[PDB]
């Protein structure tokens, strides 16, 4: 269900807006319970919700599931190399 996981990237958002820590972690290990493709995490970036929540999160736990997270992606893509010696692309300090 796009529509389903897209509500979710909303509702992720809006926990990002309101720096509502707490509840992005109740999401997190939702999304723990629930297994995503890479296709889904492809057509939705989800991962940068996670990684804005990380910028604006000062929790050891929350950092640490936010690297997991990404490794795991990684391992859905087959092809760490590439992202970890990402160079093709530039990496802004930021999203705004």
């Amino acid at each position: 269900m796009e529509d389903e996981v897209v509500r979710f990237a909303k509702k992720m958002d809006k926990m990002v807006q309101k720096k509502n820590a707490a509840g992005a972690l109740d999401l997190l290990k939702e999304l723990k319970n629930i297994p995503m493709t890479l296709e889904l995490l492809q057509s939705t970036r989800i991962g940068m919700s996670v990684n804005a929540i990380r910028k604006q999160s000062t929790d050891e736990e929350v950092t640490s599931l936010a690297k997991s997270l990404i490794k795991s992606w990684k391992k859905l893509l087959d092809g760490p190399s590439t992202e970890k010696d990402l160079d093709e692309k530039k990496k802004e300090p930021a999203i705004t």
